[PDB]
């Protein structure tokens, strides 16, 4: 799942 972190998407 893509989740938003500080200006970007990270794969969680």
């Amino acid at each position: 799942s893509w989740t938003w972190e500080n200006g970007k998407w990270t794969w969680k």
